[PDB]
């Protein structure tokens, strides 16, 4: 009466895989996502994590924004499970996609919309901060578009890569105003520019469209929580999105 | 007399030479700066562009970030001109050096610094957009720090580089709340997002050491000059901050 259900995120640097059997609670744990990995690989790593839920999984959904893993995906789900997995994709129905090619919105994203509509109203603003970072706009049930910033990760490996000078910096907030040394400079110019960045997005929206709640979720986002005003955080936003399109 | 000098400001990807017989007025160049290029290598580069000013240049200043690049610098001018280059770096004098390890200060910045203090007073905040953006603060004439952010173009790129769906989109502010498809996305959170990175810190900073004038300068910064509240806009900084270093 209470089947499993295994869903997928496909993140360009970690894959997450969480289990439920209500779409209520999870359990979530997360891989790298690995260029050349197969089907039996996917499986071995996750046989020690999921354990006996393994054999109980019922239906697979998924979210990918890389599609050169995605037949991994499907071979690991037809072999193992002799499903084929459901795929997010931006389609009509309980979202209105209002942007010039909605076929080119990430499916993270999608089920991120999904979820918020389904969980927390028609109207608000969702900030996920993973590999890059993203806003997305939904207003009284359509999505109206958003903006794509390179994720702190990102941003520190640009400047160290890109430069003969500067090291690479671990990412955490600046606890003052000018930095004083050059690891200062990036974690200010990186973590806080970031974070004024986002405000300043979610700003101009808010001028537009009025004050919509905030949902800050994403791998990246526990760094940041306290510095970003949020109405909801919620790390398991993109799951619960997977789960209601493929299952409801 | 007013001899002619042959000022460098050696950057990540780009290099810029410029002469100037007054230390006022500049005609500048650019090139690539290029990996493994030899002494013989930029006197081709830089024959044909300066023509008979190459007869003339009595000194050359040198500010570098990239120390492979220092060794080239150092045989062109000895060969082709039978002098050794003048290296900006941070020391005591006009200016004071607030920071917890002056020496690893960027070249640029150092000029930018000196510049500031020569021309435009004791006070102020200096915007450089290249290869990285930097924010340096220079309160009554000593510098106090500041912070660095991934470039314009590092931001796409990294963007681009760093997932497997987004394209390599061209740098240029978004004129719009949210993007509509993938290329105003990115617009919207590389450009608008960084000019909001920027008035924050600079917001911040001015909040502690008050209203001092910015001034916007480098490589990229034309394209958001409208942009960017900005007391000053000078092109020539850096150049100007070599030229005032090595020959006052
Ligand atoms: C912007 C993204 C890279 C975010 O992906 P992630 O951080 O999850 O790896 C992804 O949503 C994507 O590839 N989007 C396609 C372009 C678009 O949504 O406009
Ligand atoms: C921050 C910079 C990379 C800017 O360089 P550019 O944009 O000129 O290529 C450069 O000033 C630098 O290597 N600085 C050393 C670190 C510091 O200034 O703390
Ligand atoms: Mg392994
Ligand atoms: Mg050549």
């Amino acid at each position: 009466m209470d089947p499993m259900y295994l869903l997928v995120d496909v993140g360009n640097t970690h894959s997450v895989f969480s289990i439920t059997e209500d779409g209520k609670t999870f359990r979530r744990w997360r891989l790298s996502t690995g260029v050349f990995q197969t089907e039996d690989e996917l499986f071995s790593h996750l046989h020690p994590l999921l354990g006996d839920a393994m054999r109980e999984i019922k239906g697979i959904g998924v979210a990918s924004v890389v599609p050169t893993q995605n037949t991994v995906i499907e071979r690991f789900s037809q072999k193992y499970f002799h499903i084929s997995p459901i795929w997010v994709k931006a389609k009509n129905g309980c979202v209105k996609w209002n942007v010039k090619n909605p076929s080119e919105v990430g499916a993270d994203r999608v089920a991120n919309v999904v979820a918020f509509v389904k969980e927390y109203g028609k109207n608000g603003i969702i900030i996920d901060m993973g590999t890059a970072t993203t806003v997305d706009l939904v207003v009284n049930g359509s999505y109206e578009g958003g903006a794509i910033l390179p994720g702190f990760f990102m941003m520190v490996h640009s400047l160290f890569r890109g430069t003969a000078k500067l090291p690479l910096v671990e990412v955490k907030p600046a606890d003052f105003v000018v930095g004083k040394d050059t690891e200062e400079n990036i974690r200010l110019g990186v973590v806080n520019g970031s974070v004024y960045a986002l405000e300043g997005i979610i700003g101009r929206i808010k001028e537009v469209y009025g004050d919509l709640p905030v949902v800050l979720t994403g791998g990246q986002s526990k760094i940041v929580k306290d510095m970003i005003k949020h109405e909801i955080f919620d790390e398991d936003l993109t799951i619960k999105g997977v789960y209601h399109f493929c299952f409801g």
